[PDB]
């Protein structure tokens, strides 16, 4: 029965997480213009991305493991300020080692944003709305990623990427203070108030199936998101604007996938779970759309086909992520939640890392088309393996 605190703190969290994701992907968008200005090869960008992904994986694992020695409001503000500062210092730089270092510091700082977001969510809300509130808050990433790719490309006509990065850093710095002044860790303003072992958890042959299902989906999604603009600009003849709009159309369907995965899971169709069929259909759609994008798209093709393929791929790729997040927590052994998700998140992050330097060097050796061929083959093999392996124990922890 509290008022206006829920609104203020929720808006603050939305803004903060939007800025985090916008900074990471603002490097992602300025990559082509940086390549045009600074003559970077095909394997330095992958090196930078891989370094950032590894740093983010380590930071996220550490922050998930240690989530008690914090105030949940100083950590958030410090992370936002550090991200803004590293972006500002990234704006004024030329060489490759500096880029890699200043982006391994950004990836390290990026791990302190999400873990403290739940420490206020669990305390400011009744436990009957946390499930939907998590899903509502998770769309900030899609909102931030569906606006940047087109905005930066359409603004770079008269202003260089340096101005964009500097302004993004300044905005992050200011919103750091604006969010430190508003977020409340726990309700204390006027006065408000409310067997199992690791051996038996790692040995269950379902955690690794879920984990590899996630190292494959996340790696494929990250590789496609990061290199679709380059695949469109080079090889097949399309302008830079069409390539940028592919990413924005990818996140437009991603928002629908995350917010409708839960709706389609429990309803309609209802060991195993009554979501494997939907998950397999989503994976098959992700493979078919990626194959069609690789083959059908040519120099002469209406942009509507490209946008439709991007939206379909986004919908087919952002659904399994939410499905995995739900299923891992639901099938986790009792009193082992959180630590049953840290491993899954760590392997998803390492799969995202695998789509950096190795993908870049595969493309550099032969072509982009071969790299996407390998990605499609991997996805198809994983889908077939999932389809063959359904009746396995999903009650890990004790039997
Ligand atoms: O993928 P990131 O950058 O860790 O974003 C955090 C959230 O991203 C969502 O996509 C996952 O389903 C959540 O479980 C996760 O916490």
């Amino acid at each position: 029965g509290y008022g206006y605190y829920r609104t203020v703190i929720f808006s603050a969290m939305f803004g903060g997480y939007s800025l985090y994701y916008f900074n990471r992907k603002t490097f992602s968008f300025v990559m082509p213009s940086l390549v045009e200005e600074i003559p970077l090869d095909k394997d330095d960008l992958g090196f930078i991305t891989s370094s950032q992904s590894a740093a983010y994986a380590i930071s996220k694992f550490v922050s998930g493991v240690l989530s008690d020695q914090m105030s949940a409001r100083w950590l958030f503000s410090s992370g936002l300020l550090l991200v803004g500062l590293v972006n500002i210092f990234f704006a004024w730089s030329s060489t490759v080692p500096v880029f890699a270092a200043l982006w391994f510091l950004n990836g390290l700082a990026q791990g302190l944003g999400w873990p403290p977001c739940g420490k206020v969510l669990r305390k400011w809300f009744e436990p009957s709305q946390f499930g939907t509130w998590w899903a509502i808050l998770s769309t900030s990433m899609n909102l931030a990623g569906g606006l940047g790719p087109i905005l930066a490309t359409i603004l770079a006509q008269s202003y260089s990427w340096r101005s964009t990065l500097a302004l993004s850093g300044a905005l992050c710095v200011v919103v750091s203070f604006l969010c430190l002044l508003l977020i409340h860790n726990e309700p204390a303003d006027v006065g408000l108030r409310n067997e199992s072992t690791l051996q038996e958890l790692l040995l269950s042959p379902y955690l690794w199936v879920l984990s590899t299902g996630y190292l494959v989906v996340f790696g494929v999604k990250t590789c496609c998101t990061d290199w679709g603009q380059f695949f469109l600009i080079q090889e097949k003849g399309q302008s830079a604007l069409v390539g940028s709009s592919y990413m924005s159309a990818l996140e437009v369907g991603g928002l629908v996938g995350s917010i409708a995965a839960g709706y389609l899971s429990d309803r309609a169709m209802a060991y195993g779970n009554p979501r494997h069929g939907l998950l397999l259909f989503m994976m098959a759609g992700m493979t078919v759309s990626m194959y069609l994008f690789r083959v059908t798209v040519t120099s002469d093709s209406p942009k509507l086909w490209i946008l439709v393929l991007g939206a379909v791929f986004g919908f087919s790729s952002y659904g399994p992520i939410a499905l995995f997040g739900v299923i891992a927590n639901e099938s986790a052994p009792p009193n082992l939640c959180g630590t049953s998700h840290a491993i899954v998140g760590l392997m998803a992050n390492v799969g995202g890392f695998l789509a950096g330097l190795p993908f870049s060097t595969i493309a550099k050796h032969y072509s982009w088309s071969t790299a996407f061929w390998v990605a499609e083959v991997i996805c198809a093999a994983s889908t077939a393996a999932f389809f063959l392996l359904r009746n396995i124990r999903t009650k890990m922890g004790r039997v």
